[PDB]
C-alpha cells in the first residue's frame, strides 16, 4: 500500500479511440499560451495549442470556425470541468476559468451534457495537454504542475566569466589638500561616507516567475581592486531572489600624513562594476507532495557591484 | 582632555565685518539645492541660497549678473575650496566641484586671489550656508553633514490607522466541486500554492534617500480576514529597507469532508490589501565621529499585504 506522487496533475476524459498524444512543458516548464477549440454536434472535433516555448500542435481534424483562449504571463487556471460526449467514445466539452477573472467554455453542439468531471488544477499551472485523437479528439486531459513547495534556481554557472574584462566606472567621492610649512609631520583623519546600491537578477521566461517565487540559489560575479588592476571573482554560493537591491552606506576612516614642508593632496574614490553575462542553472520545483520536477534553464545575469573605497595620496613641496 | 565631536563640519572664510546669518538643513536635513552668486572687484557681493524644503534667502547685495549652481537630488559636492578678499574683509572666491562632475567657480573680478583653503566636505551633503552679510559677504562658509554611519528612519506611527476601513481584492486561487453519491461521509485532500508580493515604502525627499542609505525600524500595517470580517492591525517592529519588496510562495493542505448525499463547492481564495495612509516618523543620522543629527518627519507609507489563503466551502443536496 506504498503510495506514489507526482508533480504533474492529470485526469482525461473522453473515449478509448484514436491515436495517443502528449504535447506538453513537463521537459522544460513551459505552459500552455494559447488555445483553439473546434467543435462538433457530438464532439469535441479538434485541439490546436500553443506552449510558451513557441511549440504549436494541432490534434484532431478541425472542421468550422475555432474559439480560442490567449493566456497573459502569470495567468493560471483556477478551475476546469471536462465532460465527454455522454455516450464514452469523445471529448465532449470544456469549461475553464482563470485567475484574471476570464471564462472559457467549448462545447459539442447536438447532445446535451451529462456529468461533468470537476479537476484539481493543482497549483493552476497548465503544462499542456494530453490525450487521443483521430478526426476528432478521442479523450484529452490538461496536465497542471502540483502545488508547489518550493521553486528555485540552483547549480548556477557563468560560463564567460573568466573570459570578461572589467568594465569599472570611476565615482568621485571627496578630494581635499593638506598642508604642513613647519619642519615636523602632521596626521590628518579624513572621513568618508558613500552610499552603494548592489544588484542581481537572472532573467527567466515571465510565465514561470511571474506564477511562482523563485529562490535563487548562487554566487555571483563579484569586483574588487588588486595589484595589476581590476579583478572579477566568482563569489561564494549564497540565497537570492531572482531580482534583487541592496544598499549600505560604506564607510572608512583614512589617516593622512603630511611631511614637513609639503602639500599633500587626498583623493577618495570608489569603481562601480556593471555585470551582464550568461548563466546557466537548474530549475529544481519541490511539489506539496513531495516529488519533484527539474530542468535545464539558461539565461542573462546583470548585476551592479562596487569596489571598496580607495584613498589615492600624492605628495607635492611646498 | 576629552574630545568633542560634531554632525556638522563648517568652515568660515572671511571678514568679522556685518551681520550674522545662518541658513541650513540642521533642523530638518535639507540640503542646498541651489546657489546664485553676484561678485565685485574685490568681494563676493552677495548669495541667494536655495534649501530643498523650499526655503530661499539672500544674503549681501546683488550687483550685476549672478552665477547659478544647481544641485540634482543625489548631486553631493566632492571638493570646495574658499578665498577671501586678501585684505581678510570679505569672502573673495568660492570653487567647488560635484560627484556628477560639475564645477563651479565664483570669484572677486579686480583683486587677485591669495591663500587657498581647501575644505572637508565630510559626507558631500551640504545642509547650506552660514557667514555673515551687510552690503557684501563680510564671510561665509558651507556647511556639510560629516561623514555617516548610519541613516534610520524610527519611531514610525501611522495615525489614520485605527480609523482606516478595510479595502481588501479577493484573488481566485482555486475552486473544485466533489459530490457524495453514499450514505457516508468522503475526505478530500487539496492542496494550494500562490504566488505573493508584498510591498513597503515610506515616502522621504529624494535629495536625502539618493545620498544616505535609509534604514527603516517600524511597524507596517497588516490585513487579516475574522469572524466579523478584514482587520488592519499594526504588526510589531523590524528593520525594512525605505523601499521594499518580497516574493513569497504561500501554501496551504486542506482536507475536505464532503458529508453524505452532498455535492460540496470549494473556493480558495486570498485577500489583497494596498495600504496609502500617513505615517510621522523620526530620522536618526549617527555620524562615523560618534555625533547624531536627528528630526521629526512625516510621510507617506504605501504598501501591499496579503490575507492568509482562505478556504470557503458550501454544501448542496445531491
Ligand atoms: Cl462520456
Ligand atoms: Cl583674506
Amino acid at each position: 500500500g506504498s503510495h506514489m506522487t507526482y508533480p504533474t496533475n492529470l485526469e482525461i476524459i473522453g473515449g478509448q479511440g484514436g491515436s495517443s498524444f502528449s504535447f506538453t512543458g513537463e521537459n522544460n516548464g513551459a505552459s500552455l499560451e494559447k488555445i483553439w477549440v473546434w467543435v462538433g454536434g457530438w464532439q469535441i472535433k479538434a485541439v490546436r495549442a500553443w506552449l510558451s516555448d513557441g511549440r504549436d500542435e494541432t490534434f484532431g481534424v478541425p472542421s468550422g470556425s475555432h474559439q480560442e483562449y490567449v493566456f497573459t504571463p502569470g495567468e493560471c487556471f483556477t478551475s476546469l470541468s471536462l465532460w465527454g460526449n455522454g455516450a464514452g467514445t469523445r471529448l465532449g466539452a470544456i469549461k475553464f476559468k482563470t485567475n484574471k477573472g476570464g471564462e472559457f467554455f467549448a462545447h459539442m453542439t447536438s447532445w446535451g451534457l451529462k456529468t461533468e468531471y470537476p479537476m484539481d488544477v493543482g497549483s493552476g499551472y497548465c503544462l499542456g495537454i494530453v490525450g487521443r485523437g483521430g478526426s476528432d479528439i478521442d479523450c484529452m486531459g490538461f496536465m497542471f504542475l502540483n502545488a508547489v513547495q518550493s521553486t528555485v534556481l540552483t547549480n548556477v554557472n557563468y560560463p564567460t566569466i573568466n573570459q570578461l574584462i572589467p568594465k569599472v566606472a570611476t565615482e568621485e567621492i571627496k578630494s581635499v589638500s593638506f598642508e604642513n610649512k613647519t619642519s615636523v609631520k602632521q596626521e590628518q583623519k579624513v572621513e568618508t561616507s558613500k552610499k552603494v546600491i548592489k544588484t542581481s537578477s537572472w532573467s527567466m521566461t515571465k510565465s514561470f516567475s511571474s506564477t511562482f517565487s523563485v529562490e535563487v540559489s548562487a554566487g555571483i560575479p563579484e569586483i574588487a581592486e588588486v595589484s595589476t588592476g581590476f579583478s572579477i571573482s566568482f563569489g561564494v554560493e549564497s540565497t537570492h531572489s531572482l531580482e534583487q537591491t541592496d544598499e549600505k552606506n560604506e564607510t572608512l576612516t583614512t589617516t593622512v600624513e603630511v611631511p614637513p614642508k609639503k602639500k599633500v593632496d587626498v583623493h577618495i574614490t570608489i569603481g562601480r562594476a556593471s555585470f551582464d553575462l550568461p548563466y546557466t542553472g537548474t530549475v529544481k520545483i519541490t511539489c506539496k507532495n513531495g516529488s519533484v520536477l527539474q530542468y535545464e534553464t539558461k539565461g542573462q545575469y546583470k548585476g551592479v557591484a562596487y569596489t571598496d573605497i580607495k584613498v589615492n595620496t600624492v605628495e607635492k613641496d611646498l
